[PDB]
């Protein structure tokens, strides 16, 4: 639409990722591929508050980028996601997160997003853009026999509801998780889905920051495929291009001019799951498309790296509380570490199969 929030500014490099990237890259032996692989701190990416220890972290995000800006005579951009729902990832096991429900969750849910706004305001001179709660409406759709999330239900939509009326306040622009093609884009899906976007828009005052919806956060699905993935027999909406082409309409339909961004860290590679629902460190995926505004669809206003890649999505081991039979898959890589935590081997391939080429 005419406010794309990315035009005119200039996109804070995450200094947690480059930090991460710049470890790795001297632990990789070829030559060629390391410096391949440093240069991934040069690309856009997004950084997740998937715990309250990360809140000052954010504090010093903003307070460099705002420096940043002064310096070079740019306005500058933080990209973040809030990751931290009590009873977080209701349908799996490997990201569950620090607060529960049943011990004070949404109480301690408010007081993180309380804490998130006190430095955001501290900082007006720098835009942010937030994805909010990867996984958790998508959840809302099709889980709600999977008692864990039923149970989530409305404390999800309660926790949602006070991130978005909250950090509207402090102008940020914000784009709720979406699922992807292969979840909420079964045709049958998308009219449910519609139905509960709208209706925590409207919860939440239809403010203009609510810009929309985000699609295949930390999934592998493609833009626009060449030709359909064998795993998505069934579905004819089985690239996100088709997914965004289908939904958008229904959120007209209720006055919403909603805009989407798209994952594509690690889109680079398709054909190589065996089944549509395996998520956990697929082998042989590679970095994808890199983040740009040039998206060729009315509806999305950027492609972007929200999961970072290298950073693990659950363990194989089967000893861990956090162990999800997923990541033990023919098609995940292992042994594989807890989520969130470096994956190295991971990331070396990930620069490898790159597509296009670093
Ligand atoms: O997309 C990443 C998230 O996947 C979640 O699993 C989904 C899966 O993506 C779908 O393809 C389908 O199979 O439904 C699953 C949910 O039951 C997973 O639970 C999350 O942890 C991932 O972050
Ligand atoms: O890598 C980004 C995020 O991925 C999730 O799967 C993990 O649970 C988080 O701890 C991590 O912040
Ligand atoms: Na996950």
């Amino acid at each position: 639409s005419a406010n794309n929030p990315w035009t005119g500014f200039q996109i804070f490099l995450s200094p947690y990722y480059a930090n991460e990237v710049a470890a790795a890259a001297k632990q990789i032996t070829d030559p060629t591929l390391s410096s391949k692989a440093a240069s991934v701190a040069n690309i856009p990416t997004f950084t997740w508050l998937d715990s309250v220890a990360k809140i000052p972290d954010l504090g010093t995000y903003l307070a460099s980028a705002s420096a940043l800006g002064k310096s070079t005579g740019t306005k500058q951009l933080v990209q973040i996601v809030i990751y931290d729902l009590p009873d977080r990832d209701c349908a799996a096991k490997a990201s569950n997160g620090e607060f529960s429900i049943a011990n004070n969750g949404q109480a301690n849910y408010e007081n993180y997003i309380d804490q998130i706004v006190a430095q955001i305001q501290q900082f007006p001179d720098v835009r942010v853009v937030a994805v909010i709660e990867p996984d958790s409406l998508a959840n809302l759709v099709t889980n709600l026999n999977v008692q864990k999330c039923a149970n989530a239900k409305t404390t999800y939509l309660a926790c949602v509801n006070y991130a978005l009326t909250n950090l509207a306040k402090v102008g940020v622009y914000m784009y709720m998780d979406a699922g992807h093609a292969g979840w909420l884009g079964w045709p049958a899906n998308l009219s449910p889905a519609a139905q509960l976007f709208t209706q925590v828009w409207q919860n939440a005052g239809k403010s203009p920051f609510i810009k929309g919806l985000a699609t295949n956060v930390a999934n592998y699905n493609a833009l626009q495929a060449a030709s359909p993935d064998p795993i998505t027999q069934g579905n004819p909406n089985y690239d996100e291009i088709h997914y965004i082409n289908a939904l958008a309409p229904l959120l007209q339909q209720a006055g919403w001019d909603a805009t989407f961004i798209v994952d594509q860290g690690r889109s680079g590679v398709q054909n190589i799951r065996q089944q549509w629902g395996d998520w956990c460190n697929i082998k042989g995926a590679g970095f994808g498309t890199r983040p740009t505004t040039n998206t060729g669809s009315q509806f999305i206003d950027s492609i972007v790296w929200v999961k970072p890649g290298g950073e693990c999505d659950g363990t194989s081991n089967s000893s861990s509380p956090r162990y999800d039979s997923t990541c033990s898959l023919p098609d995940a890589a292992q042994p594989a570490p807890e989520a969130g935590t470096w994956f190295q081997a991971y990331f070396q391939t990930l620069v490898s199969a790159a597509n296009p080429p670093l």
